[PDB]
């Protein structure tokens, strides 16, 4: 099977890039997965954004810690192809994984959340052991939403030979390190954000700068401008991880 | 002038890569700068590491938060082309910037330390303002050694039009976002590490994997393996930043 994972869809720019370009390339994949944690104006996921992602060809959407920003996410999380970090404590709405079926083969998608430099949560390492224990598929893709590169790599290595591929997100900047670990698992530190980089982490330049220059609070505002579409191609065949390719498209 | 910035040279592997490869391409540049903060076994810069980097063709070595690990740096800081973060408080040994000379033109190089998810230091934003006011040069290259991508992009935009180029480091993974800001400043979140990626951030996989699984301390151990040479090329001509290009060389 051929899978395309779309990195963090920011606000309008991110949504526009996906809706504008994905249709032109959907023919090339069996499944498309995209992180839509900030798909709604730069904060949370809402019904509108979700429908737009799906209409562009997205089969499954992952979140992050900005997942509870909208009340519209709960409805989505319980009846739609949407997943929040598995890493969350018991009694947390939604699912931490999703099983995708395609042409006789299955793919288990798991999103997990890093802990260093972030809010304390369940051990992502052992949460993955428990999940891989009771859930089997031909291929396993694990999204590591985290700040620390070492933590992402520690998870990749801990998952080597078990997961088919491990892709990191949340850092909003694409990495040039796509490779395969010793036991054959594909890995990339960060797929990057899809949205406009004519910003600072997707936020409005002056607003974030003021945030850094004054040390005082600043209303979050999403930047607007031409965007970039960042995703990573993954090929899985023979129960094996075959290739990983960072992809990029620019809004004319 | 053509400047080459070699990203965080890790341990012996990093050193081996620069020693073997830099000599082969040195003639292509007027200036070569390399972050050597982890050059000594992974922690600090010693006489052997520095001498090796200089022998390969490195004109100026930068440090960072691991600059004080090896006490041999203090003597190096007083007489050799070595700089530590400008960001540090008064009374800190060594210089925080350095002026290089080529073909009559001048290059002001400055390294600055990030503050988010790091030990608190002076405001780098206003520190750069103070430096750029008193120090002038045909060109200005700023190294932003930080963990947070938002802080690196914030420093880049605050420096737009003022610095010829702004390159990030400390993350140990090259970013595929080399571009130019509105006022013409060249930028890149992270040049990446030069050393063996058959590890995690350069440490032995088991060691760091044990740190995440047990939550108990593990002394740091540098990993040995085949290394990669990661750097970024900078073209400065006519007094304007002309181009930025990530560079890669794999050790066979």
């Amino acid at each position: 099977m051929r899978v395309l994972f779309i990195g963090d869809v920011m606000a309008e720019p991110g949504l526009r890039a996906v809706g504008l370009h994905l249709p032109d390339i959907r023919d090339r994949y069996d499944l498309v997965i995209a992180n839509g944690e900030n798909a709604a104006r730069g904060k949370g996921l809402d019904r509108r954004s979700y429908r737009l992602l799906r209409e562009a060809g997205v089969d499954l959407v992952s979140l992050g810690n900005h997942a509870w920003d909208h009340k519209e996410v709960y409805a989505l999380l319980e009846s739609e192809p949407v997943v929040r970090p598995l890493n969350y404590p018991p009694g947390t709405p939604g699912k931490g994984f999703w099983r995708l079926e395609v042409g006789g083969e299955s793919l288990l998608f798991v999103q997990v959340m890093g802990r260093i430099f972030m809010d304390p949560l369940d051990d992502p390492f052992r949460a993955l052991d428990r999940l891989l224990e009771e859930e089997k598929a031909d291929y396993v893709l694990v999204e590591v939403h985290a700040e620390a590169t070492s933590e992402k790599m520690a998870l990749a290595h801990y998952l080597d030979g078990r997961a088919s591929a491990v892709l990191g997100t949340h850092t909003h900047v694409p990495t040039l390190d796509a490779t395969r670990l010793p036991k054959g698992t594909l890995y990339q530190t960060d797929v990057g954000m899809t949205g406009t980089y004519h910003s600072i982490i997707g936020g409005e330049v002056e607003t974030f700068l003021a945030r850094f220059l004054t040390g005082r609070p600043q209303p979050f505002r999403a930047a607007q401008g031409k965007a970039r579409f960042h995703a990573t191609e993954l090929v899985f065949e023979g129960g094996r991880p075959v290739a990983i390719s960072p992809y990029v498209w620019e809004e004319p």
